[PDB]
RNA sequence: AGGAUCAGGAAUCGUCACUCUUUGACUCUUCAAAAGAGCCACUGAAUCCAACUUGGUUGAUGAGUCCCAUAACCUUUGUACCCAGUGAGAAACCGUAUGGCGCGAUGAUCUACCCAUGGGUGGGUACAAAUGGCAGUCUGACAAGU
């Protein structure tokens, strides 16, 4: 977490677990080794240090793990594709209750930042997503796929608005939450 | 002339310890919670299960010996008492001119009921005694160290 204000402040996150709220104990080595490297990353700060704000989608991980900012720590929740798939985008919404997780096999889990508790399971793309996104004010969400397909969804609605079909697969998808455009790297 | 405000009456010490009491601080701490200058990282310690080790039913641990089972409190059977004390009252002559145990204070005299001063029953008080009551002969599987 690099300060451009202070060099002093730039301080290296932690990468401990809390203690698993279930009971049962959690998988993994017990020489413990760091996350796998990250290929996405996803970050709003309307709800900040109430629960996670940052996730993450590290190296060839089905799930994908859930950070606070504020604590500068890897956070309780780690977030799943559910179509046993690595997650290969990310993205999170702007009300800090909702994170977007888009499978290598299509499925974007729609997990809460409250409980970690999933809410929708959407299928759209049958190749990989790419890039998720919600609009700014949590009403129409978009995903840009490997398949060449833009699908417009509705967030508070459940149904499929539009699906724009592009050329090439889609390798990227970045929104303008102010202007509610948003682009994409394609493979033209 | 008697009393109370601003000569009829002991109190001039360059301290050493000791003890006691007193209050205050204090690490804490119950009433009883509640608030937490918050997050990382490093490093340390401690605890608890798993683990392993050593010891253990040839007995690990747990344990009110002494407050005395060596008893207390009774209960029944053999003795000592008292409603030790009482204290002046108990029985009628004399070996060979003469001599005495012939009582007794220095002790004579006795040891709530019925029966003509013969015997005992009843209660309190004490002890000896119980193979009598009250009053029915321990656990047994983990422990401990990292």
């Amino acid at each position: 977490s690099f300060s451009l204000r202070k060099d002093a402040q730039s301080q290296e996150m932690s990468q401990r677990l809390h203690k698993k709220q279930d009971g049962g104990r959690v998988g993994g080595s017990t020489i413990k080794s760091k996350f796998p490297e990250i290929v996405a990353l996803a970050i709003e700060n309307a709800r900040i240090g109430e629960w996670e704000n940052i996730i993450t989608a590290h190296k060839d991980e089905k799930f994908a793990r859930t950070w606070d900012m504020r604590n500068k720590r890897v956070g309780r929740w780690t977030f799943d594709t559910t179509d046993d798939g690595f997650v290969k985008s990310v993205a999170m919404s702007q009300c800090g209750n909702f994170g977007f997780i888009g499978s290598s096999n299509g499925s974007i889990t729609i997990y809460n930042m409250q409980s970690g508790i999933l809410r929708k399971k959407y299928k759209l793309h049958k190749r990989a997503v790419t890039g998720i996104s919600l609009d700014g004010m949590n009403r129409k969400m978009v995903s840009c796929g490997l398949d060449g397909i833009v699908g417009f969804y509705d967030f508070n609605k459940s149904t499929l608005l539009g699906k724009l079909k592009l050329d090439a697969p889609i390798t990227a998808m970045v929104y303008h939450r102010s202007s509610d455009l948003f682009a994409l790297a394609l493979d033209d």
